[PDB]
């Protein structure tokens, strides 16, 4: 097409607040890491850009048995892994690559990486080894999963970053050179961009993959920059030095959108932001103390000061853009007198001392707000600040007492918040994504039942009840569902804040 033809060509410079931590997405859990990897690797199925809808990817079609127990995937033929300076052999993707990618996480003998701090965190956290009974390559283009029970989220899970398809040929090559760590540094995938370079804490360069199996990327190159100060990042947009950015200072949004040639995209979001309370530690193991903390923080005021109104008050663990949200639950009321009384009832009439962890990139006013709120009931909060990589590591190991936490949905399903972040299964994995170490049988058992039926209304009933239990238990302080807010130059088209895996750049183009 002629309108289409004009979309091709150019360089996009994207900027964000913290670098990624790996080029193997199975080893990490954070959005910043996935900026790069989500462009490099494909999965068996994928989400249609801008949406939460599943469509084919490295599998062209699939059949699911009507008891939910067997999933047969028919793999795309003629797909080749990237050639780069460090891997110049041209190899066709096949069933053995799916087996490598999954079986390394499933079977500890096939871990591939040396013993050390590397961990398949999502796989462990989710209990994927409990879910899958077997994986078979029936032929070079056919993979069959057999499950130990029905698992409603399973198809959508196969779209998630941790189940990206790595190259078994490349792995084997690195193993024989004793350079296995490079699998996570110098990546090889099938996606619409390939890796060119990664300068830690500075930039990653992606180049168009001319041989991509799907519709070709418009852009020739993407430069993903790390600019940690969000004001500096916005000034870089204002000068044209960068072209699209995440994580704006919300008190600058209004001035940005007034400037010529800047657009600020905004949508409701699939995001939640809260305070973890480590329920296995002193004080935070007492429900009355947690309830006091809940009643002492004015979330309406928090959203005004921290988010400048670009957020909705959080009530349940996941946002109301996802089905199954419990609209009947009332948020805990801000009430200082009640909070004080609760602490007195718990045996702490003069409060106690504790610590909050925060990140160097978050607005510093957040931690200060919590400190101030809790000081009103006699809780003396010390603030400790960490860079992002270190923050993920330390909170992953349960070092915190209180810490800020946040999640962007991977899939539009409550399982991706409730089970992945709040279940006993999740709390059992070390490092953990259940940063409150919340351990409730009654809660977790409802989430297990909800995996085992696929009818959405039936699952909804179980999830509504689960949201009641976690609210009663108050193992955290819910704060906000932030809006997605993304400033960019008006010439940058095709980017979407909606849906999941939003930082894939294959649809983005420069208007000409």
């Amino acid at each position: 097409s002629v309108k289409e033809q004009k979309r091709f060509g150019g360089v996009l410079v994207f900027a964000r607040g913290a670098d990624g931590s790996s080029m193997d997405p199975a080893l990490v859990t954070d959005g910043e890491s996935y900026v790069a990897t989500g462009n490099i690797y494909d999965t068996l199925v994928q989400f249609k850009y801008g949406t939460t809808e599943i469509e084919p990817a490295l599998a062209t079609s699939w059949d699911i048995s009507p008891d939910g127990l067997v999933y047969t995937f028919h793999l795309r033929k003629g797909v080749y892994f990237h050639q780069t300076k460090y891997w110049n052999k041209k190899v066709e993707f096949s069933a053995k690559d799916v087996l490598f990618s999954f079986e390394r996480q499933m079977d500890k003998a096939k871990r591939y990486y040396s013993p050390g701090a590397k961990s398949y965190k999502y796989w462990e956290g989710m209990g994927m080894s409990h879910i899958i009974k077997s994986i078979e390559a029936l032929d070079d283009y056919t993979i069959r999963f057999t499950l130990n029970g029905p698992e409603a989220p399973f198809l959508a899970n196969l779209g998630m970053d941790f189940l990206s398809i790595l190259s078994k040929d490349y792995a084997d090559y690195l193993e024989q050179n004793n350079k296995k760590d490079e699998l996570a540094k110098k990546p090889v995938g099938t996606g619409p961009f390939k890796f060119f370079l990664w300068n830690k804490d500075e930039k990653i360069i992606l180049l168009k993959n001319q041989d991509y199996w799907g519709p070709k990327a418009y852009l020739d190159k993407v430069v993903v920059r790390t600019i940690p100060n969000s004001s500096t990042r916005a000034l870089a947009l204002r000068t044209g030095e960068i072209m699209l950015m995440t994580g704006p200072n919300l008190n600058e949004v209004e001035q940005l959108e007034k400037l010529p040639n800047i657009v600020v995209d905004k949508s409701a979001g699939l995001l939640a932001s809260w305070l973890s309370l480590n329920t296995q530690k002193k004080y935070f193991n007492n429900p009355l103390v947690r309830l006091a903390i809940n009643h002492a923080i004015n979330v309406d005021d928090y959203i005004k000061v921290i988010y400048e109104g670009f957020a909705q008050k959080m009530v349940n663990p996941f946002p109301p853009t996802i089905w199954g949200y419990n609209y009947n639950i009332k948020p805990y009321e801000y009430d200082l007198k009640k909070a004080k009384e609760l602490l007195k009832q718990a045996g702490y009439p003069n409060g106690f001392k504790t610590t909050i962890f925060t990140t160097s990139t978050r607005n510093p006013k957040g931690a200060v707000f919590i400190q101030a709120s809790l000081a009103k009931i006699g809780i003396d909060v010390k603030i400790e600040v960490y860079e992002w990589g270190a923050y993920l590591k330390r909170t992953g190991l349960g070092e915190h007492e209180m810490a800020f936490a946040g999640w962007m949905a991977d899939i539009a399903d409550p399982d991706n918040f409730l089970y992945t972040l709040w279940s006993k299964q999740a709390a059992s994995a070390i490092p953990t994504q259940n940063g409150s170490f919340y351990k409730s049988d009654a809660f977790s058992d409802l989430l297990i039942k909800a995996k085992r039926v696929s009818d959405q209304k039936e699952r909804e009933a179980l999830y509504l009840k689960a949201q009641e239990i976690i609210h009663k238990d108050a193992p955290y302080v819910p704060l906000a569902y932030p809006y997605s807010v993304v400033p960019h130059l008006s010439k940058v088209k095709g980017y979407k804040t909606t849906g999941v895996s939003v930082n894939r750049f294959f649809k983005v183009y420069l208007e000409k």
